[PDB]
C-alpha cells in the first residue's frame, strides 16, 4: 500500500474496506456551509514541557516522534472531552506547489499539510486509542509556499539522514510551538486517519490560518525516498489522500 498507480489510495479499500466507510477523511472543507457553534471552545495548546526523541522514514511519510510516557505535551478544549497527548507529527506534501494538502478549502489545495497526532490519555495508550471513535485528535496545519519558516529549519537539516524508508536519526529538544501559527481559529468534524489502517477513530482539528515555508524548504521534503536503500529509487511526492465524501457530517467553525 503506497501512492503509486497500482497501489495508490484507490486501491486501499481492497484490504480495508472502511475506505469507504462513513467518516472518511479528508474532505473538503466549505467555508460557507460550516457551522459557527458559539458552544465551542478554544483550542489549549500546552507544548511547553515537549519532549522529543526521533525522526523517521517509514516509506509514507517522516515522522518525529515524542514521549507520550507523562503529560508533557497535551491539547484540550476546543472539541474535545480530556487529554490528549503528542505522540507525532507528520507532513503530507506534493510534487508540485499546487497541490500536496490532504484537506481542501473551497477546493483550494496548498502546497503541503503539517499533522500532529494525539491520543486520549484514558484509554492508557495509543494502540488502544486508535479502536475508539474518540481515541485521537489530530491538529491539521496549511502549508503555503512564501516566506521561510525558521522554526522548520532543524527539521529540513536532518532529512539527509533518513533519506530512505526505515531509517531513523536522533531527534531530541525540537520545540514544536515554531509550527504554529499566530491564529487558533478552526473548522473540526469526526473523521478517520488519512493512511492505513483508515481507522475512524479521529476528531480533527484544522486551523484556518496557514503557515509560510519558503520553497527550498519544500523542495528538500521532495528528496525523500519512498523506498528502502538498495531499492530502485521512487521519490517521496504526493503522499496525500484524496477528499472524501462528507456525507452524514456537519463542519463546525470556532469562528465567524
Ligand atoms: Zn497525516
Amino acid at each position: 500500500h503506497g501512492y503509486g498507480k497500482h497501489n495508490g489510495p484507490e486501491h486501499w479499500h481492497k484490504d480495508f474496506p472502511i475506505a469507504k466507510g462513513e467518516r472518511q477523511s479528508p474532505v473538503d472543507i466549505d467555508t460557507h456551509t460550516a457551522k459557527y457553534d458559539p458552544s465551542l471552545k478554544p483550542l489549549s495548546v500546552s507544548y511547553d514541557q515537549a519532549t522529543s526523541l526521533r525522526i523517521l522514514n517509514n516509506g509514507h511519510a517522516f515522522n518525529v516522534e515524542f514521549d507520550d510516557s507523562q503529560d508533557k505535551a497535551v491539547l484540550k478544549g476546543g472539541p474535545l472531552d480530556g487529554t490528549y497527548r503528542l505522540i507525532q507529527f507528520h507532513f503530507h506534501w506534493g510534487s508540485l506547489d499546487g497541490q500536496g494538502s490532504e484537506h481542501t478549502v473551497d477546493k483550494k489545495k496548498y502546497a503541503a499539510e503539517l499533522h500532529l497526532v494525539h491520543w486520549n490519555t484514558k484509554y492508557g495508550d495509543f494502540g488502544k486509542a486508535v479502536q475508539q471513535p474518540d481515541g485521537l485528535a489530530v491538529l491539521g496545519i496549511f502549508l503555503k509556499v512564501g516566506s521561510a519558516k525558521p522554526g522548520l529549519q532543524k527539521v529540513v537539516d536532518v532529512l539527509d539522514s533518513i533519506k530512505t524508508k526505515g531509517k531513523s536519526a536522533d531527534f531530541t529538544n525540537f520545540d514544536p510551538r515554531g509550527l504554529l501559527p499566530e491564529s487558533l481559529d478552526y473548522w473540526t468534524y469526526p473523521g478517520s486517519l488519512t493512511t492505513p489502517p483508515l481507522l475512524e477513530c479521529v476528531t480533527w482539528i484544522v486551523l484556518k490560518e496557514p503557515i509560510s515555508v519558503s520553497s527550498e524548504q519544500v523542495l528538500k521534503f521532495r528528496k525523500l525516498n519512498f523506498n528502502g536503500e538498495g531499492e530502485p529509487e521512487e521519490l517521496m511526492v504526493d503522499n496525500w489522500r484524496p477528499a472524501q465524501p462528507l456525507k452524514n457530517r456537519q463542519i463546525k467553525a470556532s469562528f465567524k
